[PDB]
């Protein structure tokens, strides 16, 4: 069985400082080439006073003009970021209003799933489509990173970058192969103190002198997470491909992960032709929930991918969450 | 009609009552000035609880409603009106809390403000319908009261916590649950009218040109009112549309989202008092758990019964307008 699912549109925003890993090297005394050999990270994009919502806002006009719209066909807004822009309201009102959709009434909601917040979204998405309930979906994605950068380590001030990304999904026309093939996720709460940020919330308010300033900073434990794929990945990636036995990675032109450091790029580099690996990490660094569809932007703009060539996307999020969906674009 | 069955409901209500009379006498406000301007006696405040045990309770309380154990549940969808934290989401942390951190249970978050129980629904409803998923846990908990602004009376009165959720699944053959009608409309020209500007990347916690102001809650009640005024109507008539046999008088209970007395002033001047389920006069505004706090006291204390209509209905910062009727 595949679910019919069409890409309409693509779109991308990305904000126009280009940080230089040499020139955070300098800054904060790091070894010429450090970013590159130790994140795999040449440059990243830094915002100068755009919001999330003005991010998503132009990624998401690329994308329904990409799809043959105006933004008055839109029927349905998901927003899918990695982080918010503020407490409230959510991005889906935020970037309806960028849009100057404002009095629309078209319906603007959020789907969050930390980082992978785009794979879920489409899912989401995807079920709205084929349920009939909406016709022509606008997922956005944008993430400011670097205002919450912890200069205390350079793992973490050298890793992320800004960025949006956007599709418009509706269900293929007749003699459009655009669908999906395997679709699965899986969570595994036992790792969330390996990868959290304890502010933000009800837990460590902001204006609360409980907390403190470290309790807004990204934590990680990344031998704690490396263990959850050795003891979860090969299953999941059973389950998934389980469900397309016709479809093998031979038949796949491109692996489209999310990226948030080096080491799933080095690891799937290890295990699949280089050729079929999309790469953005390098140039945008760590982009929260925008860099899968980063990447997707990449694979369809880029580097060629058609309609009727197969794909993979995939990541693992902080949560811990693990995601894959094969199809057809 | 689409086939859903709400399977069992939970509650989490915190052991701490928060008198009126109490704020009124330690911030100096009139005798009775809750009451009367907010419509609240009572309010309950945590003690030491997150945010993910009060919906690990109510979750508990709903999958035994149901006649589940908790590792029958095969998606869990967090849907508070506000975050524990900023990472993870509330999903997995719920499916830690519940003790199926390691079960590979799918956990994620649906947010639309405080109307977030409501959408969750929805997304489950499709899931449900595209048999995708069978036992959907839906929770919705919030913590409110450490959020409050306590220079402003009409803010510090109006707020508490408090936790619900409900197990959803397609109905067995024969079974008449279902939603007749169901309508969502977003006016995001009113984000400004009802907003928080802290809490992420606009003004970030730590930074230097963050306020304490940007971390609380502004409204301007005057324009969030023009919205229901230009807007409402329209809602009203879209929703009803889809359902030309069935009307108002064919519905046990209305079943509100509960911000303020106002909405229930509202529907008491246009419905019969019968058929209004109220809990604001003792819960005070608990965001995203409002609307299934409510829910769970129209079936479990006010007896609404399998083959009854009812409607959930609401208006949620954004600004957005909910709606659905259903047979239980
Ligand atoms: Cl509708
Ligand atoms: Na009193
Ligand atoms: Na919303």
């Amino acid at each position: 069985f595949s679910l019919p699912f069409k890409l309409a549109g693509l779109g991308r925003y990305v904000p126009e400082d280009i940080v230089l890993s040499s020139e955070l090297e300098k800054k904060y005394d790091l070894p010429q080439g450090w970013c590159l050999e130790k994140q795999g990270i040449r440059e990243r994009r830094w915002v100068k006073g755009e919001t999330a919502a003005f991010m998503g806002a132009e990624a998401a006009k690329e994308a329904v003009r990409d799809a043959g719209l105006q933004l008055s066909d839109i029927d349905l807004i998901i927003s899918a970021s990695g982080s918010p822009q503020q407490a409230v309201p959510d991005g889906g009102p935020l970037v309806q209003r960028e849009l100057g959709l404002g009095r629309s009434g078209t319906p603007a909601i959020t789907v969050n799933a930390s980082c992978l917040s785009f794979f879920v979204a489409l899912e989401v998405a995807s079920n709205y489509l084929n349920m009939r309930r909406y016709r022509r979906i606008l997922v956005v994605s944008a993430d400011i990173a670097s205002v919450s950068l912890d200069f205390r380590k350079p793992e973490n001030f050298t890793l992320f970058g800004d960025a949006a990304a956007a599709a418009v999904v509706t269900l293929p026309e007749p003699g459009e192969k655009s669908c999906i093939h395997a679709s699965h996720l899986r969570t595994y709460g036992f790792g969330a103190e390996f990868s959290e940020v304890r502010g933000g919330g009800s837990r460590k308010p902001p204006n609360s002198k409980d907390t403190r300033p470290e309790d807004n900073y990204l934590h990680m434990n990344g031998a704690e997470l490396l263990k959850i794929g050795f003891e979860y990945l090969p299953k999941f990636t059973e389950s998934l491909w389980k469900q397309c036995p016709d479809i093998t990675v031979r038949d796949v032109k491109y692996i489209i992960p999310h990226q948030p450091s080096r080491v799933v790029l080095d690891y799937l580099s290890l295990s699949y032709p280089e050729e079929k690996l999309i790469r953005i990490i390098e140039r945008f660094g760590n982009c929260i929930g925008a860099s899968m569809p980063m990447a997707l932007y990449e694979a369809v703009k880029l580097r060629g991918l058609q309609r009727g060539d197969k794909a993979v996307l995939t990541g693992t999020g902080s949560g811990v969450s693990f995601v894959g969906m094969v199809f057809t674009y």
